[PDB]
């Protein structure tokens, strides 16, 4: 794939190779998404979930959550795209992640940005002032938290009020990626991803990460296909072989617009190909993107 980005960044083309994958994406029935009871639920008119990968909420009175299962069947992973919750869905937001017992969250977003409200304070900042969604009987701790320089991982306690039961969530905000814009370097993406990948928040054994940005699209998407792609080249008998476009457009079977620029799809290019160094051996690689990434 990297004589492939010399071509593209020689040509000029990015919007152009972007384009044609816009066009050639799936397009599929988001019909209870747009349900006229679910109008509330959405924060964009524009960005829906496929009916036949939405999240359901196990819920008889409305089982709607603007979410998305992208299950990358070859790379054997699934990730849980949603929107950045409203306040009127910060309850559902949980409910659905006790029920598909994801371990970790990851936000990609800020709550402001460009004065304007993406996403609702869906976790409590004070550990004294925990968080309780009386719509889905569930309660939410801020137990810790460890801020960097451009993300912060939180350790929350999500307790099912209903069952008695506690779980611990591992919080993933990653605070400088603008939003339509992308990474401040592929060393300080990276080194955030790992960061995921080395809690087991991305286990089998655990559900689907959820993962979100405002409209759980963009930055996500990129998010995605970066941990995919490198998923994808490390089982693959000949790495080589692994085709972002390609991959980005089965992901869009699963959610739409994922990726919303040239340059996060360029971006992209740029952090698998780095990214690549770890997974084809090299173990240093990653002590480099931390030193790099300048997290303190
Ligand atoms: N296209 C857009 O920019 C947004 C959707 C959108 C929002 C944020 C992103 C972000 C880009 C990124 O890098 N990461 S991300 O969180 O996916 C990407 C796409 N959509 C809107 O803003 C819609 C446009 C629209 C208006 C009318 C009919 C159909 C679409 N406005 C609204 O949805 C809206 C909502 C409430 C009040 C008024 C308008």
């Amino acid at each position: 794939m990297e004589k492939e980005f010399e071509q593209i960044d020689k040509s000029g083309s990015w919007a152009a190779i972007y384009q044609d994958i816009r066009h050639e994406a799936s397009d599929f029935p988001c019909r209870v998404a747009k349900l006229p009871k679910n109008k509330n639920r959405n924060r964009y008119r524009d960005v829906s979930p496929f009916d036949h990968s939405r999240i359901k909420l196990h819920q008889e009175d409305n089982d709607y959550i603007n979410a998305s299962l992208i299950k990358m069947e070859e790379a054997q992973r699934s990730y849980i795209l949603t929107q950045g919750p409203l306040p009127n869905t910060c309850g559902h937001f949980w409910e659905m992640v006790w029920e598909q017992k994801s371990r970790g969250v990851v936000m990609l977003n800020r709550v402001m940005e460009k004065g304007s409200l993406k996403c609702a304070q869906y976790w409590p900042q004070k550990e004294e002032k925990e968080m309780i969604f009386e719509d889905t009987n569930l309660k939410l701790t801020l137990i810790s938290e460890d801020i960097k320089s451009y993300y912060t991982v939180r350790q929350l306690e999500l307790e099912n009020l209903t069952t008695q039961e506690t779980r611990e969530i591992l919080h993933f905000h990653y605070t400088t990626w603008p939003d339509f814009g992308v990474p401040e370097s592929p060393a300080s993406f990276l080194n955030f991803l790992f960061k995921v990948r080395e809690s087991g928040s991305l286990s089998p054994e655990h559900g689907p990460v959820v993962v979100h940005c405002s409209a759980g699209i963009g930055r996500s998407g990129t998010f995605c296909l970066a941990d995919t792609c490198l998923l994808l080249m490390d089982k693959r008998k000949d790495p080589s072989s692994v085709d972002i476009k390609k991959v980005l457009l089965e992901m869009r079977k699963f959610r739409m617009g994922l990726i919303q620029t040239a340059d996060q799809l360029r971006f992209s290019y740029l952090a698998v190909i780095e990214g690549a160094k770890f997974i084809m051996g090299d173990s240093s690689v990653q002590d480099q993107w931390k030193e790099l990434s300048h997290e303190d």
